[PDB]
């Protein structure tokens, strides 16, 4: 509890800053009189009225015990006006102007009072899909229909359907049973209370995790007064178990950074966090065509691995790169034998120094190619596909100012990586899929490597059925999409035919969270672990690392 004069003296200047906005302030200076103002339904919408005078009064008369209560009322006033008035209206835009003045005023005042910040924070809104169509989606603030907070429909494709009954999966629900609502909900950030001074701070600002510091949160202010420091965070990236692969990659990266000798470079940590054996099954079209006649294996075994790179930024771990791979060993049947495929990779653009970021991503990929080559994998495979809009390959909720490359830029990026790999004599050469097939004198679809989740298994299903029994347009399909599909020769020619068994020295690593991309995306979504800002990514990394350490 601060002395009421202490609060008044500190906060009143922020309130005056709003008052002295003419004419913007005027609509907010006195309690809304619904009838006088010619608006009867105001209290049907606004259930907790608030205005400057009411706030001034509570402030003058010591009704606030702590400054966030003042901030909450200010924001209640603003949201009341944004709620009742149209986006295009006068009062709405006035309100917006006041809120901007307020945000700028309030932040340094709150910090003067011993707080992390004075900002009002809320999480990004989740994207709502549609059960009506494959990748239909609902837009923020626009109206939609939902059932059991589970089945949602865009206002268009909801009214599309003839009649008054919807079908969810095989049971039938009257339209009247759906909720009509706007996608305008934003969840506030959480606070944690200093156990000594009692100040409430943003959990993400102070990075307090209950598992890491179970004794409780104590702010930096209180710690410094008694010359204390937080107990060490033992749930770090560095303390995750090492592997031969992780070590090899991180040595390559850090040796590169040391050669560059750029100011303010940090050490990179690379960890393999999952390794398990899986199988890809041939889909029904291709299986009817070639498996049932014994021309192709019904399935192919591979090892999947997930790996991540971390850097320390402002004293804290930051996960900035992630990748999953499929590795088809020497025991695997043709056509997949001794091949690696990149399932997906992703990044969060906070790496320092910026001007070595791309270089470092390339070093990770070149190192990985070099490593599997050494094990006796002959060939790498890359599908250059950027994420579609609003999908994330690995990291939930990217920074809005992280641009997503289009296909031509992404293709060139892989080419630049591979060209460096060739000049280092790691990659022998590489070709697009069409040229490679030509060189291999390929004649049938059963000869194409068959990877989990890849383009070619799906397009082959489509092709066989379109042609009513089918390979017919295979060269044409390859030519058409060729720029997107890289085939990378690690071990060339006669040497590729007489190799010893592939023996991976690294053990299996059971981690369900990292068995493919879905589980970590789901976790992140369910726990508001975004990678959309430096501070949120630092929080999300901290939580990810606790999860990886605790199993
Ligand atoms: C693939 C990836 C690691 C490469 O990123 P990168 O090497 O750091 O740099 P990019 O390819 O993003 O692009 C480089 C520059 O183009 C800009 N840029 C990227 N796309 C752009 C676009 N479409 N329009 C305008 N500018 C663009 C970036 O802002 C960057 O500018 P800068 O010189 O200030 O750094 C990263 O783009 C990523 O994680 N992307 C999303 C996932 C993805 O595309 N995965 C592919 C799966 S195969
Ligand atoms: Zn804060
Ligand atoms: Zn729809
Ligand atoms: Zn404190
Ligand atoms: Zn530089």
């Amino acid at each position: 509890i601060f002395k009421p004069e202490e609060l008044r003296q500190a906060l009143m200047p922020t309130l005056e800053a709003l008052y002295r906005q003419d004419p913007e302030s005027l609509p907010f200076r006195q309690p809304v009189d619904p009838q006088l103002l010619g608006i009867p339904d105001y209290f049907d919408i606004v259930k907790s009225p608030m205005d400057l005078s009411t706030i001034k009064r509570k402030l003058d008369t010591g009704q606030y015990q702590e400054p966030w209560q003042y901030v909450d009322d200010i924001w209640l006033m603003f949201n009341n006006a944004w709620l009742y008035n149209r986006k295009t209206s006068r009062v709405y835009k006035y309100c917006s102007k006041l809120s901007e003045v307020f945000e700028q005023e309030i932040d340094p005042v709150m910090q003067s009072l011993g707080y992390c910040c004075g900002r009002k924070l809320e999480f990004s809104p989740q994207t709502l899909c549609c059960y009506g169509k494959q990748l239909c989606t609902i837009p923020r603030d626009a109206t939609y229909y939902s059932y059991q907070n589970r089945y949602h429909f865009c206002e268009k494709c909801f009214n599309e359907i003839q009649g008054e009954s919807v079908s969810l999966g095989q049971t039938t629900i009257n339209k009247e049973q759906f909720s009509k609502r706007k996608n305008d909900t934003l969840d506030p950030e959480l606070f944690v209370e200093c156990t000594e001074c009692g100040r409430k701070m943003h959990q993400i600002c102070v990075l307090h995790h209950e598992i890491i510091w179970p004794a409780g949160f104590v702010c930096d202010g209180c710690l410094k007064k008694s010359a204390r420091t937080r107990k060490e965070n033992k749930f770090s990236a560095k303390r995750l178990p090492s592997t031969r692969l992780g070590t090899f990659l991180e040595n390559r990266v850090n040796d590169f950074l040391r050669r560059q000798n750029h100011p303010e470079s940090g050490e990179v940590t690379v960890r393999v966090v999952h390794a398990s054996d899986k199988t890809v099954e041939v889909k029904p079209g291709m299986k009817a065509r070639f498996v049932d006649s014994g021309e192709m294996a019904e399935s192919f075994p591979y090892r999947t691995k997930a790996l991540f790179a971390f850097e320390e930024i402002d004293g804290v771990d930051l996960c900035f790169f992630g990748m999953h791979v499929q590795e088809y060993g020497s025991d695997c049947p043709p056509p997949n034998q001794r091949r690696v495929y990149i399932s997906y990779l992703d990044s969060v653009h906070f790496f320092r120094p910026k001007c070595l970021r791309t270089a470092v991503y390339h070093e990770i990929l070149i190192g990985y190619l070099e490593y599997v080559k050494k094990l006796g994998y002959t060939t790498g495979h890359i599908w250059a596909c950027p994420p579609s809009e609003g999908d994330d390959y690995i990291f939930h909720c990217h920074p809005p100012d992280q641009k997503i490359p289009k296909p031509k830029r992404l293709q060139e990026w892989f080419k630049k990586m591979l060209d460096k790999a060739v000049s280092e004599r790691i990659v022998h050469d590489y070709k697009d899929i069409f040229k490679q097939a030509t060189e291999d004198r390929l004649t049938s679809a059963k000869e194409l490597p068959y990877f989990e989740g890849d383009f070619w298994p799906n397009v082959l299903e489509e092709s066989i059925k379109e042609s009513g029994g089918s390979s017919q347009k295979l060269y044409a399909t390859m030519e058409k999409h060729k720029e997107v599909f890289f085939v990378i020769r690690l071990i060339a020619g006669p040497a590729a035919n007489s190799l010893p068994p592939i023996v991976d020295p690294d053990p299996l690593i059971p981690c369900d969270l990292m068995d493919g991309r879905d589980a970590f995306l789901t976790l992140a979504r369910d726990k508001h672990l975004e990678f959309s800002s430096l501070r949120r990514a630092q929080w999300s990394t901290m939580c990810m690392l606790v999860e990886l350490h605790t199993q």
